[PDB]
């Protein structure tokens, strides 16, 4: 009996202030956030949205960001009126970073809890500076953060998919999901870019205004050097995708916690083999 949210949601305030030099309080949030429920889901109560919508952020010891993106992105997912949750995915250990290893742990794991068909992509440290940037999926996969302050408000490359990005579940699965064996730092956005290049899509973007991000700056983390063999791993795509992704992936889950706010998923995601 609820009608369809509207197309596009009329509570949308456009650009916003966006700042990170004051600390913050998930309590507090939490309080500013009270028709967010436990694990962090929220759907409106006034209509029915069509974007079924999992939030999945890689992660490992940057609470200290993922506060701040908690605190902004939450009230504008609700202006979007989005069925929404948010899963941190926390690699477990202190080996070398895996982020697209991550991220399918995350889809993988969210569509336990919920029929998304949608899965938002989104790096810890990346704020949207206008509500006009919708955190849900197109009918081709989506570039969010397109114009982001550390490259000067534009796309560094026309290619670039990386930092945040919407894929349907469908698009997800086309592609065999995200690869699981780059190792450290980079390629595996440009990895990913080429999945959906070969199989026929193509990528939508806001404009450079809309799509206005700010990257929470901070020094290298340790654990996730430049992956050396990145550049010979991006040429073979075509080929590695077919058998490297969701059809070649395992995992540990060592622990499941519900925060008011976000579901973390600790996870054992090993080391390369
Ligand atoms: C592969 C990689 O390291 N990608 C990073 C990227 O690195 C800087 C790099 O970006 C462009 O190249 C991407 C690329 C894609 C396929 C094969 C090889 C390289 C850029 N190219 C152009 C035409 O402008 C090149 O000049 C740069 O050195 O940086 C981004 C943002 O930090 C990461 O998201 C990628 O993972
Ligand atoms: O030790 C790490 C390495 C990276 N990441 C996550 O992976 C993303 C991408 O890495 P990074 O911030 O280094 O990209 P950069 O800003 O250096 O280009 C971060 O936003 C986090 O979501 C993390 O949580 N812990
Ligand atoms: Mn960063």
């Amino acid at each position: 009996s609820l009608p369809a949210c509207p197309e596009e949601s009329p509570l949308l305030v456009g650009p916003m202030l966006i700042e990170f030099n004051m600390p913050v309080d998930l309590e507090l949030v939490a309080k500013q956030n009270p028709n967010v429920k436990m694990g962090g889901r929220y759907a409106p109560r006034d209509c029915v949205s069509p974007h079924k919508v999992a939030i999945i952020i890689p992660f490992r010891n940057r609470q200290e960001h993922l506060k701040y993106w908690l605190y902004y992105l939450h009230p504008v997912l609700q202006r979007q009126q989005l069925d929404y949750g948010i899963y941190v995915i926390n690699q477990a250990g202190d080996t070398i970073f895996n982020r697209a290893k991550l991220l399918n742990v995350g889809f993988q794991e969210a569509l336990k809890d919920y029929d998304y068909t949608c899965f938002v992509f989104s790096d810890v440290d990346l704020i949207p500076m206008n509500d006009h940037n919708a955190y849900r999926c197109f009918s081709q996969p989506r570039h969010i953060s397109v114009a982001m302050d550390k490259f000067g408000f534009s796309l560094p490359y026309v290619q670039y998919f990386g930092g945040v990005s919407a894929l349907s579940k469908q698009q997800f699965l086309t592609i065999n999901g995200f690869p699981n064996n780059y190792w450290g730092w980079g390629g595996e956005d440009d990895d990913i870019f080429n999945r959906l290049v070969f199989r026929g899509m193509s990528i939508s973007r806001p404009n450079a205004v809309v799509g206005t991000t700010r990257h929470i700056r901070h020094s290298r983390d340790k654990k996730n050097e430049p992956n050396p063999q990145r550049f010979d791993r991006i040429a073979h795509t075509k080929e590695t995708m077919l058998s490297d992704g969701l059809n070649s992936l395992t995992y540990q889950v060592l622990d499941v916690q519900r925060y008011p706010l976000y579901t973390q998923i600790t996870v054992d995601i090993g080391t390369p083999s």
